């Protein structure tokens, strides 16, 4: 069992942290930014690619789907169809809404005026959905889930994106301190993410 | 109860009619050509939207709540490298195929880049046409979500200005059965049948 993995990257760093919540040591091969065995594999050449002895897997969501299912404990999706596909909703909703602004942000080639008013935006986003950190430990979920997994790697980047969420948005800054001391978390992180702060 | 809002035009939307069909849930299909009533539900206001007592959108959101909800027939695999080389499959035509077809349709593409467009897709379908030899459905024995989301497009063909060569005929067999079968027909809006 192998993930190669992008240090740095996002969509790496979800797949990593589902991997330490189900405490499947994987060999994590890094693979920098844009090696021949990940191009046999898969022809995309994306990341995070998971091959699982003679099975190549890629994009995050299939990847991360698989874990769940292949590893059953600890559940990270809800067990009734309505609650599983709000998640899977949210999932998406976080991917169109706030996973847009990190990789506008990040690319070196975005405009300045557009990865301005991206951090403007992904900022205030994050500030109006902090009161829905309040009543529940993760996000809308009595327990960690693959909603979670996609929100910690980008709530992680924070400071490297260039955002400073302000002191009313308190109960997602404890969401956040919860969730980045808990041990399957400390796990998942690269070398790079650790020294992203 | 249950009710779906769909763009009778769109096939992100036909996917889900089809599925629908194919589970037989006996839904409401309300055509959308901004009803209080789904921006209520859904402040996107995309389509499809899939309601009931449940407010849901995203065709592959609202496609696996189906097949979850309604289990027969079933269109996924049982166990999970089966499922997950399915969802793969799903992507890749999102990215490949879905993404030349969203190009060709929208009103801001150059005329050229849609010519472009169309090659590409054309190309790429026949280059994939001879897996349809091998199983009566795409890499399957049995209809699935992956049929769900090629159909609309394979159906669309003509009004994307896109003709498959005589060299990819398992692609156009499999088009000519499962065009005929009654859950794709049921599927079917009046926009969508004036398409060919």
């Amino acid at each position: 069992l192998a993930c190669y993995s992008d240090p740095a990257d996002h969509y790496s760093h979800r797949v990593r942290i589902v991997l330490a919540e189900k405490g499947v040591s994987a060999e994590i091969i890094s693979v920098e930014a844009g090696p021949p065995k990940l191009i046999e594999v898969n022809p995309y050449g994306s990341l995070p690619t998971l091959v699982d002895r003679d099975l190549a897997l890629w994009e995050s969501t299939v990847v991360m789907e698989y874990l769940d299912e292949r590893y059953p404990h600890p559940p990270l999706l809800p067990v009734y169809p309505v609650a599983r596909a709000n998640s899977r909703l949210l999932i998406h909703r976080i991917q169109r809404d706030w996973c847009g602004q990190v990789d506008l942000i990040l690319d070196p080639r975005t405009k300045e005026a557009a990865r301005v008013q991206a951090r403007k935006e992904l900022r205030e986003s994050l500030t109006g959905v902090s009161p829905l950190f309040a009543d529940k430990p993760f996000f809308l979920s009595e327990e960690q889930s693959l909603v979670d997994c996609c929100l910690l790697p980008i709530l992680w980047r924070l400071p490297v994106l260039g955002i400073e969420l302000p002191r009313q948005a308190k109960p997602l800054l404890d969401y956040m301190e919860r969730q980045f001391a808990r041990e399957a978390f400390q796990a998942s992180l690269s070398g790079v993410e650790r020294d992203m702060r």
